[PDB]
């Protein structure tokens, strides 16, 4: 699958979120949550739908607290003491790029309020939800995102010495890769810790595949070596070391950019075939209509907010796999 | 009409943009300059062509220098001794919002080095351009906007207090709009000095324009009053004061940009109608063969320099203007 017929794809899940977005700006979601919406504003903007963006935007706005967080509506556990600011992560940039510079400064202060200074990591639960402080590696990489996107790259400097610190101390890498690290800094190994599996075929894999592509993205921004260094680290521990599913399950999107970013940044054609063999595969999964889902297969009018999510998720990858892998071609063609 | 027939006229521009995009990326210029595609990155972004829009992100790469500057090719006086930055704004957005990031970095920094500390404005003449210090409001009013791109909050507000000095310090704005000012920070009324005509229809409104547009926006990330008030000054000095010229004149694409996002902040109709007129004379001058040129009327498959601006310009100003359109009313109409 060549870069332009993973643009299209992505158009054509873009143009399904548009026809069916609510009159108050939200998408189509089955549930009222902001967990089925929060990469609306940035997924429809790549996309050259900026009306439906900014309407995302507004829908978002009436959801703003006095902090700057959106605590409600959520109804998914992962999105309230897993990793609760996966949500406002996406909010930030989306907010940012298209302009809304109210918008993204509130948000990106509350998500500034969950950084743990001893460890640069953002905490995993948000406010008046029970937990520990501890700090998880899509929170602390989407925050780390958010950051550079609104340009605090000392935020984003200490989040990527947060993802140093946990993969450094990964008590036995070849089995169980720990996500998580407690107030202080050790890595969690609680059972009640997300962990994930990297000799099964169970998900969970964005828990490496974002960090992999939030560190190249503050490579590029610093030219730092040791950022670019651990993102290809931690590529070569998907490819190699971690299952098959690894570039394969639903959360192998953050992987297929961070691929098709380091082929444009590095030129070496095996991150061409990891980022060309994703979005392949994301292209076959997609409906007819243009939606992706799970079970789903029907000319429906919404989703179930995973596949919502999912299909604007999905937006994002495939336009950003697309334009690195076309512009990886142009810059190391002959050279 | 419409924020639907203007976001579909931005697209029949950018889908010819991209219809005779060159190999390397640059943009179908009948020269190759700079000034000819610096608002490439950004309005295709914001069309959806986002492989073209990183295609233009690897030809401004390429012509990247070492200090973040891209001082060839240039041609254009305006993008020499006038506001030499003008360009430099443009490629920062840009880069910024394609996620370029290291670009969009060494882009600011360059920028910055052109900042006046003393009063806030961005020097006219790039380097190695003969001049005298001066900073216009143009390349202070796009470099206070990169700057708010780009997180840089305090040069943002610095550029602000050099538009507000220069809109306080106007000796005679009842009939000329000095935009610019000396090194010392103040009004430069020398005859080769850039004088808006405000009582005539001379063009050049984009130096009134585009402050216009950058302080709602800093008003937007900062919700200080002073960036409002002088906003809508600004808005209130070109509807009434200025000439009919100030609407109507091809340069009044950031006024109507500022006019759409002063309607989504405080919901006054004027504001709306501002925008809507402008947004409407932009579809009407498009070509209908997709792109925009004061003299041409054929199915060219290339652009002189200032055309193919235009032509990326008003991908732009019709976006942003129609998602504003459209956005005030869902917060306004009810």
């Amino acid at each position: 699958n060549s870069p332009h017929e993973l643009k299209n794809a992505a158009q054509r899940a873009a143009d399904w979120l548009v026809e069916r977005q609510r009159p108050n700006g939200a998408l189509p979601s089955r549930t009222a949550v902001i967990e089925s919406c929060y990469k609306g504003m940035w997924a429809l903007h790549t996309a050259g739908h900026t009306q439906a963006a900014s309407a995302v935007a507004d829908y978002v706005t009436s959801l703003l607290q006095p902090d700057g967080d959106i605590p409600q509506p959520r109804e998914e556990r992962y999105f309230l003491d897993v990793h609760y600011l996966y949500a406002n992560g996406y909010l930030t940039i989306g907010a940012h790029v298209l302009g809304r510079f109210g918008l993204s400064r509130k948000l990106m202060s509350f998500v500034e309020t969950m950084r743990n200074p001893a460890t640069g990591g953002f905490r995993s639960h948000g406010p008046a939800i029970p937990g520990d402080g501890r700090c998880d590696s899509v929170s602390t990489s989407i925050s780390g995102l958010a950051a550079l996107y609104t340009g605090r790259v000392d935020t984003a400097r200490s989040a990527a010495d947060f993802l140093g610190s946990l993969w450094v101390g990964q008590p036995d890498r070849k089995n169980v890769f720990h996500a998580v690290a407690d107030a202080s800094g050790a890595v969690l190994t609680s059972d009640d810790a997300v962990a994930v599996q990297v000799r099964k075929a169970e998900g969970d894999w964005y828990f490496i595949g974002l960090p992999a592509f939030f560190l190249t993205a503050l490579y590029e921004a610093t030219e730092d070596r040791a950022y670019l260094d651990l993102a290809t680290d931690l590529m070569t521990y998907m490819d190699e070391d971690c299952d098959e599913d690894a570039f394969v399950d639903s959360s192998c999107g953050k992987a297929g950019v961070a691929a098709a970013l380091l082929y444009r940044l590095t030129g070496r054609p095996r991150y061409r075939e990891i980022a060309e063999g994703i979005g392949t595969l994301l292209c076959e999964r997609q409906s007819p209509y243009g939606y992706w889902s799970e079970e789903e297969t029907g000319d429906v009018a919404d989703l179930f907010w995973g596949d919502l999510d999912m299909t604007a998720e999905y937006v994002l990858w495939l336009d950003l796999i697309g334009r690195n892998l076309a512009s990886g071609e142009r810059v190391w063609a002959g050279k």
